């Protein structure tokens, strides 16, 4: 195209592997990051099932999320059922622009070095 396609493997701070439940929160919990960063972590037990975390601002203290990400033979990736997409990055766009199923869209991902 243009100085681009020569190896250039997608890993931000938003499509990440299996971490630790308490892991990807460590990393949204930090001080660097805030409700927007996220992590979709695969559920190490599911053949094809993802979660995701996002930091959620509260009265009652600075946490994260958790959204259960299912897959779908002929619907890709689906949290609420009103709104299914083929991929998480075509799920995460979406809600990269408003916040129609998190109450919390998305701004940037996690900053690196956890």
């Amino acid at each position: 195209g243009s100085v681009a396609p020569v190896e250039t493997l997608e890993v931000e701070k938003w499509f990440f592997r299996t971490i630790s439940r308490k892991d990807a929160e460590r990393q949204l919990l930090a001080p660097m990051n805030k409700a927007g960063s996220f992590l979709i972590r695969e559920s190490e037990s599911n053949k094809g099932a993802f979660s995701l975390s996002v930091k959620d601002i509260t009265t009652q203290g600075e946490v994260v999320k958790h959204y259960k990400i299912r897959s779908l033979d002929n619907g890709g990736y689906y949290i609420s059922p009103r709104i299914t997409f083929p991929t998480l990055q075509a799920l995460v766009q979406h809600y990269s622009k408003k916040g129609d199923g998190l109450c919390q869209k998305l701004t940037l991902p996690c900053v690196n070095l956890a």
